[PDB]
């Protein structure tokens, strides 16, 4: 906190403080003061902007925000040159200083707050299992005479037959086989160690790290849980360290939920629970271990999956991940089993443990409406006892049609999702955590993304038509 | 003073001073003279020069000036490989020893002591907000078969088909999107603050700095105010440390006006406002806290806009950047929250700091020239009591012809402003500050450079007429 | 006509028709029938289109007209493989068949009858003198990073150094020295001559052929008068044997007024006089020769010259030509010797060839609407008996400032001159030729063009300000 924050700046010899928020879509945003500028005055009331710059928060008129300094979140940059605190920040609506209806962070805590309000919990526990990609060299372009992507990397199994200046060392990752190969085959150990080295230097706490299944170099670091709006915090933290690792090692990292056609996809898998004076209000006599307080949860989360989707599945990218494979996880139902259960129950020893693992959302989205809306999501659940039905156990849809399987299905666009979120907008309105504009606005930003990819020719439509 | 330069001279074991001024057009000048020439004498009576040999200042006969030291700028060069002092100077008639006509900083001290006389005020406080870019390679040229200009950096959006040798890393701001993305898409955190650094090991006072909106390296460094010709001096401080660590950083640096049609454009609104006894001027009971003192300011400067602009915006460029966009400073009207408007009124809390914010210049201009052509209009608002009229905080031209919507605007051309300023010369010539001489000289500079524009064939007139 | 052309078409069995006709910046336009298409009903009525296609002439609504072939204007390609005739066309409104206000030959027309209403004369003789370049290579562009133009020719002086695979044989025309060397300086002598026989062949008749002044390919092909409205369709088909026979010899043209900075631009000189009853109107005991009706025609051509400009030089590369020289026809004043003068008096012996030459206009105008204006400017000089004041017989503005020689001149800029034509509009609605929404229509779409040449950086400018 404030008094905190002054010693960090003497006992590092802080020349700069770098101020950190999230736009709407999910992207950190920075602005740096020399460190003289931070005194007493600072942490009461921040310090404001010319924000009129800022998307989906652009009103014409109403251009000016305040950036109010969280003091809890104080912690040094491990790339910067010159010795510099990094300060995650609120933005606050001027001389009113509650918090703006469009901020990401503030939703969150507002989420917080109606938990607690309602009485349901005190705290809600998330943690996301975020993969990636690091890459040798990334192009890509679009003009009126085309369209291009080419992806590269040492370790993309398409290089088994590239020259190489000293030669092709031959060591590489197959499709769908990068699992697990031990090093020379992993080219990455040193890289994800640095990563987590760094990111617990940053107040995260690593579990684990290891390269995922795609060729091309899909990897992953898993992070400890926290509470809700502090994780979508950590998840900045994360996205942070592993571009700038990455770019540090002459590498280039990607969150992008389907990079390849052909091979594994990025996801951010979701484990959650709810507790109460230190009890976790998820175990239960019910199945699997689980309280019936889970199970309504469950339920909230299956009955507005769609609407979730307009924001853990924020690009129409996420969509070709989330593509009837067998292992995509696109079923509405819930399963310690079942890997076609977007929602898996894991199954586990100590009751201390027990939650639950929305395995739909992936790396684009905003940590923090996303986490806020399963959140919201899951409580309107519990407030209606919406009943989950029954586990789907038995397996999936690759079970083609026994009753042509109309079990509930995740968005199948991005253009779904954002009508979902449009008409079931009441779960997440309560509390007055979302308000409309703030709703609207988002499904306005993701409409103009939507439009550039539904509007521009893509290279398969020529391979396909061309010849028409 | 002298006292302490030679002090300087010791303490850091100078080898070299190099004396500094700036030209009619704005740029910093110089020449360098042994420390051992520091003596008694100089500062007295100060060295002078073969003189005949600058623009604007050409006289065939009388080519002789003095070059007096003002002891009070001493401050070291952080670049050069010698022990060097760099210390401002004054252009000064000879055996007069009063003070060239044409010497620009003479005029900004003029106007300064202008304000004085007439008791309306002690001191004027200047605060520009000076943006650049940041480019890796800039290539141009123009001769009878033709005409090109190439722009080029590691941050441009077209780069992301760009082959690299190491691999295109891709993190990039996209077309007007590098506004506030954490590295790696803005590439210039270290940058910028080794800019910070320098600046205020040279005397300058820093707020913040940040990536501004446009792709391809836009900047920037805010910096505290000060009183107008010490501000004006810290503008050349200003623009030589951001040329020169550019420079050793690989980098090439523009203050132009608008480099690109497509993305943002450097501007350099200057922040305003007028003190006696310690007391703000500007705050009072009219609108947004503003004393009328305030209004009458505002009242002079939109009655002479246009002659401003031919100081403000002395290129022909700088009309590219003040182009009818929305965001586009082009209207003479006063208001705290429409961006159309040219002057914005920052809304803030304590009296000390209420001022007034002209939006329309950009960094090409001549910070002194600039700085007091604002100042001596406000004061001829002020001794004319010219009511600014009524703010206009409805909404923009885009709120295209209600009315027409026969708003005043700024000069359309360079042409155009470098007219006005020949005949709405007097609100300057007040005073004695500027002398006809001084204004014809200028007129003249810029009507060369203005010619060989509208005398050069355009690649977009080939695009539009050549198959005519 | 109808009769004559069924024909020309078994005559050379024809294949197919080519229906030409002119938008209104002045391009020719074209849409191919099979010669079998052509009958009976065709001639009487014509065949019409989904025009709602073409600029300045989109109506959202109402977008269908009708296509009326001028049988007189029947004519051979000479290009085209198949063989195919061409029929110039009307557009006219469809069951009104009354003749579209935006069609710039229905208004030529208008203009040539309005002339016969007025009984001032029953025939308008033109006689334009357009010049035009020859070049090997022309590239250019702009996008986001940059522009450029790059003009390329076997005569360009530059090209005196470059290495040519077989040798650079080295006679080339200098700077402003192309005119007149005989081969090989002048490498254009049969390229010349192929033009003017196909251009008899085409129904025009040539009076002479040379290069131009400028390097790098000048040329000019002399054409006999004719009547305004057969003389702007020589115009079109004289441009359309130029392009071509270029074409087909290697080489590009162009009609652009300023290619190049430093050289001789390309004007339209256009003679004019008339006539009734046999009798040249213009030859009278005034001044050279003179009839007082050819001074009022003077001086209404002296006062509507800066509206006659937006369409004489509808280009913003018109106004690099039309620049302080001395060459250079910008003073509105007539004289028999001074050069200086925009409009010469032809010294001649006959009274029958008497007349006034308007120097002016370049190639870019549309023959049409800039021959009309011409006309309707004259007579309203002669309806209103507008005195063209003295000769200007001394000598030019480089006879600088005598009393700041404040001779009127023509426009500086297209949006001056659009300016112009927006205000000084009523000689032009004279007798309804035309009307308020073809002039707003073409102000609009030149408007258009200035602007994407006043919105985007020019190459000059950083060579001017990259440094500031
Ligand atoms: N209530 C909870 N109790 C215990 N662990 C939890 C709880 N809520 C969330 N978690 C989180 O489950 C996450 C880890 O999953 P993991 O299976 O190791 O990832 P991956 O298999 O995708 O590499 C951790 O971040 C873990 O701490
Ligand atoms: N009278 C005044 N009182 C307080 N601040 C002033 C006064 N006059 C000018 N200023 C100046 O306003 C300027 C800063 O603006 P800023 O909004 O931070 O720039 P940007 O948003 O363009 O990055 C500073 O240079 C500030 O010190
Ligand atoms: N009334 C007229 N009587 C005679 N000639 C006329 C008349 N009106 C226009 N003309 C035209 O003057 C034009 C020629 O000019 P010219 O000096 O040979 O061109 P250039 O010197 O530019 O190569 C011809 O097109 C000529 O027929
Ligand atoms: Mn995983
Ligand atoms: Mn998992
Ligand atoms: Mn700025
Ligand atoms: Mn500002
Ligand atoms: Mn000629
Ligand atoms: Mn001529
Ligand atoms: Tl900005
Ligand atoms: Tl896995
Ligand atoms: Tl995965
Ligand atoms: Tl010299
Ligand atoms: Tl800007
Ligand atoms: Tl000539
Ligand atoms: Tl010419």
């Amino acid at each position: 906190s404030a008094e905190h924050v002054l010693t960090m700046l003497n006992e590092h010899e802080v020349k700069f403080v770098d101020l950190r928020f999230t736009d709407t879509k999910g992207k950190e945003q920075h602005v740096t003061i020399p460190a003289h500028q931070v005194n007493a005055e600072f942490f009461e009331e921040g310090k404001m902007f010319d924000g009129s710059s800022i998307g989906g928060w652009k009103g014409i008129n109403e251009s000016d925000m305040v950036l109010m300094p969280d003091a809890s979140t104080a912690v040094i940059d491990p790339f910067f040159a010159d010795s510099t605190l990094i300060i995650r920040c609120d933005i606050l609506e001027p001389g009113t200083l509650q918090g703006y209806d469009r901020d990401p962070r503030s939703i969150a805590k507002r989420a917080e707050d109606y938990l607690r309000a309602t009485g349901i919990a005190d705290t809600v526990l998330f943690g996301p299992e975020p993969e990636f990609f690091l890459f040798d060299d990334i192009r890509f372009g679009a003009s009126i005479s085309g369209s291009h992507v080419a992806i590269d990397d040492i370790e993309g199994a398409w290089n088994s037959s590239t020259k190489y200046e000293g030669g092709n060392k031959g060591h590489r990752p197959g499709v769908k086989g990068g699992y697990f190969p031990v090093p020379p085959v992993d080219s990455a150990q040193d890289i994800r160690s640095e990563m987590c080295l760094v990111m617990e230097q940053m107040g995260l706490v690593v579990e684990a790290h290891h390269h995922e299944v795609a060729t091309a170099g899909q990897n992953e670091v898993a992070t400890r849980f926290n509470t809700m709006t502090k994780k979508a915090d950590e998840i900045q933290i994360y996205k942070y360290v592993v571009h700038n690792v990455a770019h540090r090692f002459g590498k280039t990292a990607t969150f992008m939920p389907k990079p390849m056609f052909g091979d594994n996809g990025s996801g951010m898998h979701c484990h959650m629970s709810l507790a109460k004076n230190g009890t976790n209000l998820f175990s239960g006599d019910k199945y699997a271990g689980l309280s019936e307080q889970a199970l309504y949860y469950i339920g909230g989360v299956i009955k507005h999956a769609k609407a979730i989707n307009a924001l853990a599945n924020p690009t129409t990218n996420s969509y070709k991940r989330l593509v009837p494979g067998y292992e995509a996880p696109v079923m509405l139902a819930y399963s310690a089993r079942n890997r076609s259960a977007s929602i898996r129950i894991p199954v586990v020893a100590s009751p201390k443990a027990r939650r639950i693992e929305v395995r739909f959302p992936d790396p684009a989205a905003n940590p923090y409406l996303c986490f806020a809306a399963l959140l919201m999501a899951g409580l309107d659940g519990i407030k209606n006892k919406i009943h989950p039905g029954e586990p789907m156990d038995k397996n999936l849809y690759d079970l083609p049609p026994e009753e042509a399987k109309e079990i509930p299905q995740v968005a199948g666009s991005l253009e779904e999702a954002l009508n979902a979120l449009d008409l079931d907008r009441e779960f997440l309105k309560a509390g007055g955590v979302f308000t409309d504009e703030a709703i609207d606005a988002y499904i306005a930003l993701r409409r103009e993304e939507d439009d550039r990819v539904r509007m521009t020719p893509h290279p398969v439509e020529f391979e396909l038509y061309y010849s028409v």
